């Protein structure tokens, strides 16, 4: 009993559902996703209601879909492709990223104790692509609030895509057993203040994740000890196989004063320059 938006509506019979990927997300094939391409099958990700889903859950899912419509398309975000709103449960159809989240992608490509190995240029490129996605989201007045390698997805073509931009208990942990408070700006953590500046702080932690090839920030540090580290002005160590220039970029993202952090616009220009100058030879 949902209103149709014909621009975005895909007939239910065009969506071949497949195995679970993670609400609730399944892999699917869409036939004729594109009006000018009715015989093309596209691998997509379909977000839907779980079996014991509340009225708020359906309200959250609709809100994420409507937010994605307003933000519009960018290469370095997970883009809305369609929806099934008529004659069944709500399906929100988004881009599929076959190579998983950036933490998984990096860990799988660590040098031996893997199939593929990343160059220094490839790591800086990852950072540039996330910065570009975030600059686009910022330009649309979207504050992420949980920017982390876990919320960046990687496509078959190694494109970085920001996820969960459309959507706390400080002690709740991720699937992977990590504490999301470890990505949060002090003003977000202590004062509940979330800005593009607090997302730049999170981007600092994400740069550290990239240069540690999916390293875990503050391993073994519980929430109460993290709070004390932040109050003391502690900053994470420079990763090995990270230039002084990229470490100083991380430190600048971690400025105690939100106004003094670089913007995503600044980070994109600086990372553009650094990519050009960074070796792909190791
Ligand atoms: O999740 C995967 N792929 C995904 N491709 N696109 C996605 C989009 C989402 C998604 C979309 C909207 C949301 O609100 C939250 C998550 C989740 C997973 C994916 C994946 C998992 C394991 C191995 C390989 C791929």
């Amino acid at each position: 009993e949902l209103p149709e938006d014909p621009r975005w509506e895909l007939p239910r019979d065009r969506l071949v559902l497949g195995k679970p990927l993670g609400g609730q997300v399944v892999l699917a094939e869409a036939i004729g996703l594109d009006k000018d391409k009715p015989n093309r099958v596209t691998k997509v990700a379909v977000k839907m209601l779980k079996s014991d889903a509340t009225e708020k859950d359906l309200s959250d899912l609709i809100s994420e879909m409507e937010m994605m419509k307003m933000i519009g398309k960018h290469k370095n975000i997970i883009n809305l492709l369609g929806a099934c709103t008529q004659d069944g449960p709500l399906y929100v159809i988004v881009e599929y990223a076959s190579k998983g989240n950036l933490r998984e992608y990096l860990q799988a490509r660590r040098p031996p104790g893997p199939e593929e190995q990343l160059s220094s240029k490839d790591l800086v490129s990852c950072a540039y692509q996330v910065a570009r996605g975030m600059e686009y989201l910022a330009s649309k007045k979207c504050i992420h609030r949980d920017l982390a390698a876990r919320n960046v997805l990687v496509t078959e073509d190694n494109v970085m895509k920001i996820a969960d931009f459309g959507l706390i208990d400080y002690y709740k942990k991720t699937t992977n057993g990590r504490l999301p408070v470890k990505w949060m700006a002090p003003e977000a953590l202590f004062d509940r203040i979330y800005t593009h500046q607090s997302d730049v702080w999170s981007f600092g932690v994400l740069l550290w994740e990239i240069f540690t090839l999916g390293g875990s920030p503050y391993p073994g540090v519980p929430v109460e000890e993290l709070f004390k580290l932040l109050k003391e002005g502690h900053r994470m160590d420079k990763p090995s196989n990270c230039t002084n220039e990229l470490y100083m970029m991380m430190r600048d993202c971690w400025h105690a004063v939100p106004s003094q952090r670089p913007t995503f616009k600044q980070l994109v220009e600086d990372l553009d320059r650094i990519v050009a100058l960074t070796s792909n030879q190791e």
